[PDB]
C-alpha cells in the first residue's frame, strides 16, 4: 500500500535503493564482534546479551537499556519506521520488560536522496517510529540525524525497573522447551521482493515462486517485523519463563547459541524444527549458500522471542499468546543437560507457515 | 600508520566524506522532519529530562554519532566518547550511569585494517569513558559505507544533579570553555598557512576534542550557572540560538568575541564560504560548554577552570533583555588561541 506515485515521486523510487542488500546481512559477524570488543547482591548484565542491567545507586533500581540500528528493508516508509522502532524495543522484551520509560531515535538521511524525497519519505518513517513507540506506551524525546550514504534507522530503549519487572536470561534447566513467537525467513522475503524489480535476479527464483507468493511473504514479513514483542514479554512473567532472547541479525542459531552460553546451569539447546514463512525455505534452498535459512544462520530483522519455558507452562503460553487477537507461537526444541551450546538437528522439520 | 602493518597511505578519515558544513541535517530541516514528534525536557536541547515514578528521580540521556575527523584511531575513539558525554555535561550532570557504543565498520576498509584500527578506536572510547567514571556495557556494530562513531550516555538523576538550561537573566555573561575552529583544523590537515601552522592546530584541536566537559559541568554547580549548552555540529551561533530559544525569561544572547584556534580564522576567511567560521555556523566537534553565568561568578569560574588538568575559558558575550534569539556582533573580535 505504498505507491511512490501517490506522493509526487518517480514511479521508480525504492526506499530499499538507499542501501545494498546482502543475503547474510549487514551486522559485523558474531565472532569478529566478540574479538573487537575484548578490552570493554543485585544481578547485573554487561556486554553479551540483549540488554545491559546496571544496578543504580538509588533504591534497588536497575538501568535496563539497549541500542540498535538497521537499514531500509521494505519500500513502505511508514512501515519501515514501525520496524526500526519495533526492532529497538525487541530487546527490552527479551528481558520480559514490558515498559519503556524513554526512546531515542538514530536517523541517517541518504546523501543520495533528493530534498523532495527526504521531505516526503522521512516523515512517514518518523510517523511510523512514533506510532510503534506509542503502542509501546513510550515516546521519542531526543536522537541524532546525520547524512550517510545510506538510510540508517535505529534508536535506544531504556527502562528503570524494579527487580521483578525484568527476568534474567539464565534460569534454564534440562527439560525446559524452546518457544519461538515469530516465523523465520524475513531476509529471504525482503530480498526476494527486491529481486523482482531486477530481471537477472528474478529469472533465477522465477522458477521457484510466483510474484504473488513473494508479495505475500513480503506483506507478512513486514507485518510480523512491525509486531511488538511486548505481549510476549508480559506472558513470560505469567508462565514462568526461565530465559529468553530475540531472533534478530545473527539468525535463529546465532542467537540461540548466544542465549545458551549465558545459562547458569550446565544445559544446551537442541532445535528440532523451524517455523518459516511459506515458500522461503525453498527459495533459500534454491540460492545455494546465499541465505542459509535452512542452517539457522540467515539474518532475521525484528524477529520473535526465543523462550525457555517450563515444559508444563509451554502450551499454556502458546495458547494464551495465540488466542487472547494474538499470534501463534511454536515450540521448536528442548533444553538438555549439556555444555552451554546450541544446535539445530541435521534434518530439522520445516513447519511451513501461511498468512 | 606504518606502525601497524598498514599502508603508508592508510588514512582513517578516508572513510567518510568531508564537508566544510559538516554532515548533520540542518537545524531548520530537522525541525520540519521532527515536528510530527519535576522539570521535564523533551526534544530541543542537549539531553532529555524524563521524570520517573521512583524517588523523585529523572532519566537524563543523550545519543550522538560522528565519522572520522582525525587520523589517529585511538584519539578518534576518545573524541567519539567525549562527544557523547558532552551533552550530559551541558546539563551540569557530572556523573554517567551507563554508556552504549555505536560503531559502523566501513565496508571499504580491509579486514586487516578493520582488525588493526577498530580495537584502537574502541580502546580510546574505553579510556574516555573511564576518565568519566563510567563504562560501555552494550552497543551496536554494523557495516556501513563509512566508519561511524557514537554511543549513548545515560544518568538516573536526583533533582540536584542537573541544571535546567532555561534560567538566564539580563546581565549574565556567556563563557565558552574550549576555543573554536575544529572543522577548519580538521579540514585542512587532511590537505596563507604553513604545514607547521596546520599540524600544530590539528594537534591542539584533537586534544581539545578529546577533553571532557565534566569539570565544567561540576563548576556549573559551584558557580550557580543559569543555563548551558555545548558547542558541536551546528557551530557557535547555531547552538547559542538554540539555547536562547530555551530561555524562560525574555532574554537574547549577544556574542562579542570568538576565541579561535590560532590561524584557523585566517584559513576560514580565505576559503570563501566553505567554513563560514566568523559567521557562527561552522560545525564544531566535541566543543566546549557555553554557559550563562551571573556576572559576579563568571570570573571565578574562569579562573577556577584555568587552574584547579587546567584549561582556559573565555567570556565571549552578554545576556540582555530580548526575544530569545542569539547573534554574533557585526565585527566580532577574534581571539587567537595559540598552542
Ligand atoms: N531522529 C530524531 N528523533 C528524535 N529526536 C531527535 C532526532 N534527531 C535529533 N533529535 C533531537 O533534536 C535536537 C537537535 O539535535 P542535535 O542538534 O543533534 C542536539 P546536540 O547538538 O546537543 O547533540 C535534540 O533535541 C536531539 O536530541
Ligand atoms: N560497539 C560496541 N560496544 C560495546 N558493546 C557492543 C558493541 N556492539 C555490540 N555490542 C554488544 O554486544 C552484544 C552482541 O551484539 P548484538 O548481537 O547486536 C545484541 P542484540 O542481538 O541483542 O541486538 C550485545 O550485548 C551488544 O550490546
Ligand atoms: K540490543
Ligand atoms: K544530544
Ligand atoms: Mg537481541
Ligand atoms: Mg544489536
Ligand atoms: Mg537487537
Ligand atoms: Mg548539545
Ligand atoms: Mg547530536
Ligand atoms: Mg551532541
Amino acid at each position: 500500500s505504498f505507491n511512490p506515485e501517490s506522493y509526487e515521486l518517480d514511479k521508480s523510487f525504492r526506499l530499499t535503493r538507499f542501501t545494498e542488500l546482502k543475503g547474510t546481512g549487514c551486522k559485523v559477524p558474531q565472532d569478529v564482534l566478540q574479538k573487537l570488543l575484548e578490552s570493554l547482591v543485585m544481578p547485573r548484565l554487561g556486554i553479551g546479551m540483549d540488554t545491559c542491567v546496571i544496578p543504580l545507586r538509588h533504591g534497588g533500581l536497575s538501568l535496563v537499556q539497549t541500542t540498535d540500528y538497521i537499514y531500509p528493508i521494505v519500500d513502505d516508509p511508514y512501515m519501515m519506521g514501525r520496524i526500526a522502532c519495533a526492532n529497538v524495543l525487541s530487546d527490552l522484551y527479551a528481558m520480559g520488560v514490558t515498559e519503556c520509560d524513554n526512546m531515542l531515535m538514530l536517523l541517517g538521511v541518504s546523501n543520495k536522496m533528493t530534498d523532495r524525497e527526504r521531505d516526503k519519505v522521512m516523515p512517514l518513517i518518523i510517523q511510523g517510529f512514533k506510532d510503534a513507540a506509542e503502542e509501546a506506551g513510550t515516546s521519542v524525546t531526543g536522537g541524532q540525524t546525520v547524512l550517510n550514504p545510506w538510510i540508517v534507522l535505529g534508536g535506544v530503549a531504556t527502562t528503570v525497573c524494579q527487580p521483578n519487572e525484568f527476568i534474567m536470561p539464565d534460569n534454564a534447566v534440562p527439560g525446559d522447551v524452546l518457544v519461538l513467537t515469530k516465523p523465520l525467513g524475513t531476509q529471504v522475503a525482503v530480498a526476494v521482493h527486491q529481486w523482482l524489480d531486477i530481471p537477472e535476479k528474478w529469472n533465477k527464483i522465477k522458477l521457484v515462486v510466483t510474484q504473488e507468493d513473494v508479495e505475500l511473504a513480503y506483506q507478512e514479513a513486514m507485518m510480523n517485523m512491525a509486531r511488538l514483542n511486548r505481549t510476549a514479554a508480559g506472558l513470560m512473567h505469567t508462565f514462568n519463563a526461565h530465559a529468553a532472547t530475540d531472533i534478530t541479525g545473527f539468525g535463529i542459531l546465532g542467537h540461540a547459541q548466544n542465549l545458551a552460553k549465558q545459562q547458569r546451569n550446565e544445559v544446551s539447546f537442541v532445535i528440532h524444527n523451524l517455523p518459516v514463512l511459506a515458500k522461503m525455505a525453498a527459495v533459500s534452498k534454491a540460492c545455494g549458500n546465499m541465505f542459509g535459512l535452512m542452517h539457522g544462520t540467515c539474518p532475521e530483522t525484528s524477529g520473535g522471542l526465543l523462550i525457555c519455558l517450563p515444559r508444563e507452562q509451554a502450551a499454556r503460553f502458546c495458547a494464551e499468546i495465540k488466542s487472547p487477537e494474538g499470534h501463534q507461537a511454536w515450540i521448536i526444541g528442548i533444553v538438555e543437560k549439556g555444555n552451554r551450546t546450541a544446535r539445530i538437528i541435521d534434518k530439522p522439520r520445516i513447519i511451513e507457515v501461511a498468512p
